[PDB]
C-alpha cells in the first residue's frame, strides 16, 4: 500500500527545528520559526499563564469533553477581543465562535466548512504570505490564487497592484486578509486602506476571511483589530481565524478560534451547525487546557492586567530589537539603508536577503532564517546581535 | 454566502449533552456519551493525572511548539502499549507515531493520509459501529461500506456473516477493526478469531486500520492488544488510531495517536513524511498538555503504577455495574434474560432497546441513552440503579 509513496518535502518553516537541533555548533542563532524569545533567548511560560495553570490544577474537577465548539466563556472573550465590547455583532448575536486547535486549526475548519457548505471554490491569498495557507486551503479542496501586495523597491503596500490583482476575483470567492502584522512582510494597510478594502469587497461580493494570529503585536489589542472592525461594520458575513499561540505564548497548547459571522442570528446558528459537524468529523472537540487558561485570564481582572502587560512587554522588546538590529547592521558595515525595518509590524523583518544568502547564513554561520528571507526579530537579543549582524554583513 | 445553508442534524451522541443540560428535572440519569463515572456519578480527574499536572506546573519552562508528530517519548510509550516491549515492529523501526488531538483526530489524520497518498477509495466498517466513523472517513473523501458483525438473536459475533460480507471488499480496501470493547456491541473476536481475520486480510490484501479507544477496559492492557498484535505479526502494513481519552480520563485534553506501520524503516519514514504534511495542513502540531501528562505517567514507575491501578479500578467498577444491572432488571420485573450483558466488554450495554423505547426513556423518565439502544454502564451507580431499571422495565 505504501511502497510507492514519495517523500514530502520538509516544511520550510517547521523543518528548521530539525536542522537547528541537529547542528552541533555552539554559536548557532535561531531566527526561524515565529516564537517570541526574551532577552535571554528563552521562550518562557508567561507568568499570567502559570498563575492560571495553578488555579486550574487546584480547581478543575473533571476532564469531561467540552462541547464541539469548546468553552463558552472562551468564545465570548474571543468575540470581545475581535469586535470590541458593545459591538453590534455581539449585541445582535450575529457571531458564533468555535474554539479550535490553534489558528491553523481554525483556518482548516473554515476551509472545510466553506468547501462542504458553500459554492466557494477559490481563496485569494497575498503574495507573499505564510506558506501553510496554501496547504490548508488545498487540503480542503479549494484552489488558491495570489494577489499582489508588496512593493519591494520602496518597502510599502502596493495598493494599486493589490486592487488590480483582485479585479480577477469573482463574486463569491474568499479573500484572505492578515488582521495585523502581515506575515512575512510586516506591512499592514493603514486604517484608510482597510476602509477602502472593506467597501471594495462588499461591492465585489468577496467573502472576507481574516487571519489574526498576532493581535497585540503591531500597536495594541484594540488598535490591531481596527481593520477587522472596519470590515465587520460593512459586511453581513465574514469568518475570522484567530490564534492565541503568540499573544499568550501558548504555542504548543493549540488555542485558536474560528468565528463565523452572518447577517442575523437565525442564519449564523444554522450555518454554525455545519461548522460543528465539520469539526466533529475532524478532531471531535477541542483541547481544554490552553483555552481554559485563556478564558481564566481574560475573565479575571488581576490576571488580565498581568497578561496585557506581558503582551506589551513582548511588543516593546521586539521594537527595541528592530532599532538595535538596524543600528548594528550600520555599525558592522552593511552600508544599505535598512531603516524600513523599524516600521515593519510584528515578529519579523523581511529584509530582501535572497534564498542563497539565507542558505549561506545557515551553512557557514549557523544563523537560521526562513528561505523567503524572513527573519524573526523576536529571536534577536543584545548578546546575539553583534554576531548575527556580522554574519549578515558577510553575506551581503 | 450562508443564506442557503441547511442546518446539520444534531450529533446522535454529543447532542445528548445539550438535551441533558436543558432538562431541568432532578431525577435525570445520564447513560449517553461514553465517559466513565465513579460510584458518586462524577467523572473526576485521575489522581495520577493530577500528580503529573502538578509536576508539569513545577517543571515546564516553555510552551514552544512540539514537532508536527508531537512528543517523542509519547510516541515510544504508545508503540510499547500497542505492540509490546520487545516487539519486532519496534526493534526493526517499522512504526512511526504521530500524537494527535484524540482518537478522532488520529482517525481523520489516517483518512486524509490514505486519501491523498494511496489508491484507497473505500473503508469497511462494522454494522453497527460508532456513528462518527462514517463522518470522518467521508470528510476525507472515502466511501464507507458496512460488514455484518452482530447476531442480535444470540448476542454473539456472527463470524460467518462477517466473513461473507467482507468477500466483497477488494484488495487495497481498508477494513476498520475495533481493537477491543467493540462500540456499541461490546462483542469482540476471540483470539482465535482475530488470528483467523489476520490471515484472511493478508490473503485478501486488505489494509487493516485499528481503532483502539478502550485499551485496558476489556480484560487488561496487554490482553486487550492481543488482536492487534496478531495482526501486526502477519502484516507488513497497518495503521492504528488509538485514544487515551478513556483509559486516562483525559477526554477534553485530546490525547490520541496515529501509528503508521510499513514493511521497513525506509518505507515507513517516507510514508510518514506525508502523514506529517497532512497534519501540518490540518492543525499544524498537536496539543502538549494531555500528551505530556500521559508521557510523564508512562515514563515514571510510581505514576504508572498508580495509573494502572486506577484503570483496573474503572474496569472492575463497570464489571460490578453490569452484574448489578442484570440483577436489578430481574428484580424489577424485566422477565427477559439479560445475562448476555455480563459478558459484553467495555463501557456499554447494547440490550436491544428500540429507538422508540430510548426516546420514551428520555421524554417520560429522564433517562438518557443513545438511539441505537446503547447504554453507558459506566454511568450506572448503586444509587441510580433502582430508578434506572424501573424505567427500563416500564418501557419494555
Ligand atoms: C499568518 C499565520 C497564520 C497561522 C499561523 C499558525 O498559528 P497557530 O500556531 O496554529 O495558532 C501562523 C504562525 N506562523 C509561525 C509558526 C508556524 O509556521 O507554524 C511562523 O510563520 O513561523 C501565522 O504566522
Ligand atoms: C470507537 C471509538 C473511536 C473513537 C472515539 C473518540 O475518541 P476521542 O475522544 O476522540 O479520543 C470513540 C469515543 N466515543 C464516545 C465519545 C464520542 O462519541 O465522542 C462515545 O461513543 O460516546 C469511540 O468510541
Ligand atoms: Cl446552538
Ligand atoms: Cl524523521
Amino acid at each position: 500500500m505504501f511502497e510507492n509513496i514519495t517523500a514530502a518535502p520538509a516544511d520550510p518553516i517547521l523543518g528548521l527545528a530539525d536542522l537547528f537541533r541537529a547542528d552541533e555548533r555552539p554559536g548557532k542563532i535561531n531566527l526561524g520559526i515565529g516564537v517570541y524569545k526574551d532577552e535571554t533567548g528563552k521562550t518562557p511560560v508567561l507568568t499570567s499563564v502559570k498563575k492560571a495553570e495553578q488555579y486550574l490544577l487546584e480547581n478543575e474537577t473533571t476532564k469531561n469533553y467540552l462541547g464541539i465548539d469548546g468553552i463558552p466563556e472562551f468564545g465570548r472573550c474571543t468575540q470581545e477581543l475581535l469586535f470590541g465590547k458593545g459591538s453590534a455583532l455581539i449585541n445582535d448575536k450575529r457571531a458564533r465562535t468555535a474554539q479550535t486547535p490553534g489558528g491553523t486549526g481554525a483556518l482548516r475548519v473554515a476551509a472545510d466548512f466553506l468547501a462542504k457548505n458553500t459554492s466557494v471554490k477559490r481563496v485569494w491569498v497575498s503574495n507573499p504570505s505564510w506558506p501553510n495557507h496554501k496547504s490548508v486551503f488545498n487540503s480542503a479542496g479549494l484552489e488558491v490564487r495570489e494577489y499582489a501586495y508588496y512593493d519591494a523597491e520602496n518597502h510599502t503596500l502596493d495598493f494599486d497592484a493589490l486592487i488590480n490583482s483582485l479585479n480577477e476575483a469573482q463574486a463569491g470567492d474568499v479573500v484572505l486578509f492578515h488582521g495585523c502584522c502581515h506575515n512575512p512582510t510586516g506591512i499592514d494597510p493603514t486604517l484608510e486602506q482597510w476602509q477602502t478594502l472593506a467597501q471594495l469587497s462588499v461591492e465585489k461580493g468577496w467573502l472576507p476571511l481574516f487571519d489574526f494570529a498576532y493581535q497585540g503585536f503591531a500597536r495594541g489589542l484594540e488598535e490591531d483589530a481596527e481593520g477587522l472592525r472596519a470590515f465587520a461594520a460593512m459586511h453581513k458575513e465574514l469568518i475570522v481565524a484567530s490564534s492565541y499561540s503568540k499573544n499568550f505564548g501558548l504555542y504548543n497548547e493549540r488555542v485558536g478560534a474560528c468565528t463565523l459571522v452572518a447577517a442575523d442570528s437565525e442564519t449564523v446558528d444554522r450555518a454554525f451547525s455545519q461548522m460543528k459537524a465539520a469539526i466533529r468529523a475532524n478532531y471531535s472537540n477541542p483541547p481544554a487546557h490552553g483555552a481554559s487558561v485563556v478564558a481564566t485570564i481574560l475573565s479575571n481582572d488581576a490576571l488580565r492586567a498581568i497578561w496585557e502587560q506581558e503582551l506589551t512587554d513582548m511588543r516593546q522588546r521586539i521594537q527595541r530589537m528592530r532599532q538595535l538590529f538596524v543600528n548594528t547592521l550600520q555599525e558592522k558595515g552593511a552600508n544599505r539603508d535598512f531603516s524600513f525595518i523599524i516600521k515593519q509590524n510584528g515578529m519579523f523583518s523581511f529584509s530582501g536577503l535572497t534564498k542563497e544568502q539565507v542558505l549561506r547564513l545557515r551553512e557557514e554561520f549557523g544563523v537560521y532564517a526562513v528561505a523567503s528571507g524572513r527573519v524573526n526579530v523576536a529571536g534577536m537579543t543584545p548578546d546575539n546581535m553583534a554576531p548575527l549582524c556580522e554574519a549578515i554583513v558577510a553575506v551581503l
